[PDB]
């Protein structure tokens, strides 16, 4: 079995179904105890909670699922018929996460859709009847930040106020999308310093709101 098994099996037999907290807590310990994972973790899930709790965004698109930690976190804070679609490549943990939302009784609320996000994006408006998005995690690979915010973009799913928040932009670290959203009078940026997932090593999450062309 891969780590990613142990941790969906570990939520299976430590965690109460339904129960979006405990899900979360039980990933936390096997991730500080067992074996480390890229999860946001709960340091800089905090952070990430603070963001959706200010904006309750109807509409979620996430960049990169692996587990289905981050979508937990945001799903089970999302308001009644919002919604998150969360975009990952590799099938096998699209599985894992699936099965992550259905155990935490989540699954009505989130699209897990297995693809790259450079390939899946630019079907969002025909295929998935998306007009603008509220909120984008970006937390899939660093080299693919900036590019596929300007596919977002070129897309036309973004719109004034729309909220980009990147993981890891310390750790691993994202230069290039940085230097760009930080220099656009096209986004009005902030930096939340806070920690690597389950590491004392600085990391922080990136905040770029979408100011319109
Ligand atoms: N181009 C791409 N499109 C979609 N998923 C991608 C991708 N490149 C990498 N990934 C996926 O991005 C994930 C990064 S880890 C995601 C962690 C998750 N957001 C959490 O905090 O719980 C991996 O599962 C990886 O397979
Ligand atoms: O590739 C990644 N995608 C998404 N999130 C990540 C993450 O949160 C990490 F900490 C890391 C990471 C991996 C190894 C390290 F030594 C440090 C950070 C990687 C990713
Ligand atoms: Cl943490
Ligand atoms: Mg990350």
């Amino acid at each position: 079995d891969t780590k990613e098994q142990r941790i969906l099996r570990y939520v299976q037999q430590n965690a109460k179904p339904g129960d979006p907290q405990s899900v979360l807590e039980a990933i936390d310990t096997y991730c500080t105890q067992k074996e480390w994972a890229m999860n946001v973790g709960d340091a800089k899930g905090q952070i990430m909670d603070a963001v959706i709790r200010e904006y309750s965004p109807s509409l979620v698109l996430e960049l990169g699922a692996y587990c289905g930690y981050s979508a937990v976190r945001m799903a089970r804070l999302l308001q009644p018929g919002a919604r998150l679609l969360t975009m990952e490549i590799n099938p096998d943990c699209a599985a894992i996460t699936q099965q992550m939302l259905n155990f935490a009784g989540l699954q009505d609320k989130v699209t897990i859709l297995n693809g790259a996000s450079q390939d899946l994006i630019p079907q969002l408006k025909k295929k998935y009847d998306v007009d603008t998005l509220d909120m984008v995690f970006l937390d899939h690979w660093k080299d693919r930040y900036l590019p596929d915010t300007l596919l977002l973009e070129k897309c036309g799913l973004l719109r004034k106020g729309t909220v980009l928040l990147a993981d890891n932009v310390i750790v691993p670290g994202t230069p290039d999308f940085l230097a760009y959203v930080r220099g656009s009078s096209s986004f009005e940026c902030t930096h939340y310093s806070s920690y690597l997932e389950y590491m004392k090593v600085v990391d922080g999450l990136e905040k770029a709101i979408y100011q319109g062309p």
